[PDB]
């Protein structure tokens, strides 16, 4: 699955950055110029939402109560149940992953950073379980790097 694959790299990187500062060396594989692209938009577009929606952020973090690894293998239904339903724009998506570094840096602060890969995972399975329709006609990471170039 191409496009899960790439979404996973994307996602996983841009998470383990967030939360522990330290920056992936390893290839990317196919689509790399646009994989690479599309961290880069996350690093600028990214910490700006986290900024914007912090108050929300916090509120919707202390409404989870993730402590552990069980808790943060529950987030997938939770993620499924609100993020299936309504319009999908870039937006929405990008506040999705924004979420989900917010979520990684709270792991790495209470001494869990080995649950940042399965709720990197978790984030990427819903988004692409969820989008690929939507991801298709917007010709996925090309459409991403498109919409949020300045
Ligand atoms: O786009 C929406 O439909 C939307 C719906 C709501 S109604 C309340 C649902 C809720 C969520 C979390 C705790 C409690 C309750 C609130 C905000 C919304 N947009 S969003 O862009 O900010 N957003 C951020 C939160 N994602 C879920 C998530 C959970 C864990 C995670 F690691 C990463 C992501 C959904 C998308």
């Amino acid at each position: 699955d191409e496009l899960y694959r790439q979404s996973l790299e994307i996602i996983s990187r841009y998470l383990r950055e967030q939360a522990t500062g330290a920056k992936d060396t390893k290839p990317m594989g196919r689509s790399g110029a646009t994989s690479r692209k599309a961290l880069e938009t996350l690093r600028r577009v990214g910490d700006g939402v986290q900024r914007n929606h912090e108050t929300a952020f916090q509120g919707m973090l202390r409404k989870l109560d993730i402590k552990n690894e069980d808790d943060v293998k529950s987030l997938s239904r939770v993620m499924i149940h609100v993020f299936s339903d309504g319009v999908t724009n870039w937006g929405r998506i990008v506040t999705l992953i924004s979420f989900g570094a917010f979520v990684a840096k709270h792991l790495k602060t209470i001494n869990q950073e080995s649950c940042i890969e399965p709720l990197a995972e978790s984030i990427t399975d819903v988004l692409v379980r969820t989008k690929r329709d939507w991801l298709v006609k917007q010709r996925g990471w090309d459409g991403f790097v498109e919409f949020f170039h300045v």
